[PDB]
């Protein structure tokens, strides 16, 4: 209920704070217009400093889009990718598309491990089931799709956030009784 | 190369240590002078200079692991196992992945990555220290439950023959 190994990659469920990660690549989400708000928004520019933000704002205007990328200033990262919610299309596509986009931009930097916060979970974004169903059904799909390449993923939940926690955890053990899975007990 | 157990992961890696991400990083140096072995080498050149000012402070000043911050590696720590020789070479593999691991405890750690401690410099059969290394990993496993941490044993691309004992061994401790 909190890891599993599937082919060539490693799932985690982590309670603690995104910002404070450790990966090759820690994932923002953010409104395009605004990167000041939200929990993880917030977490993550207070975490890396304001030249995250320069940085995100001469990218942006130079028009680099779903996922933004940034170095990690003051994270433990090389890169951040910023997950932009355009508001022009459903929530549960953005997701899709962004998590596929994500981990494509893995393999095209040779990334190792990526730190996700609960993506989609927001608040009333989308159904906290529907979010991890989606973020596993990506996961999944690109282990399945891309087997020549190693990559740790991890879903950093904060620690208040018992029912987030509890439909991650749970939609993992879902996914587990329908696959091999290298884990064991001792 | 990966699998869990109980709240542990433990991944091998083909890589370079020294290009980690993780909290912890583990070093392995002669005490008197780490200037010396791949790893040593490796860690030294990119952490930098100032990782090597550090060590010497908290040596002269005062153990099979000695802890230093991780300047310019993508860590907060690292862990320098020492190779006292006044001590069997097997020994101090055990015991020194035994102080690691109880470290991650004491510092709340969350993902430590380990060379082969013992594959190099310290003669040690390939196949024996990956024995070591995996008895104490799935011990803690074990014997700390509630810790989650994440394992790495990071091997350089080049030794196809380390990495095939570390897989080879991974491999048999899943059968158990």
């Amino acid at each position: 209920f909190n890891a599993m190994v599937v082919n060539n990659l490693t799932l985690q469920i982590v309670q603690g704070h995104i910002e404070w990660q450790t990966a090759d690549v820690i994932v923002n989400s953010v409104n395009p217009h605004d990167i000041t708000v939200g929990p993880v928004a917030k977490s993550i520019l207070q975490q890396a400093g304001v030249e995250m933000k320069s940085e995100f704002l001469a990218t942006k205007a130079k028009q680099f889009q779903l996922v933004l990328v940034t170095k990690g200033f003051n994270l433990f990262c090389k890169y951040i990718y910023h997950v932009l919610w355009h508001s022009e299309f459903p929530k549960p596509q953005i997701l899709k598309h962004a998590m596929k986009e994500c981990l494509e931009k893995c393999i095209e930097q040779n990334i190792t491990s990526i730190s996700f916060p609960a993506l989609g979970t927001g608040n009333m974004e989308i159904k906290k089931e529907t979010a991890a169903e989606i973020l596993f059904d990506e996961v999944l799909t690109f282990a399945k799709d891309h087997v020549k390449h190693q990559l740790t993923v991890k879903f950093v939940i904060f620690p208040t956030d018992l029912e987030i926690y509890k439909a991650f955890s749970s939609e993992m053990a879902k996914r587990s009784k329908m696959l091999s899975l290298n884990n064991y007990s001792v």
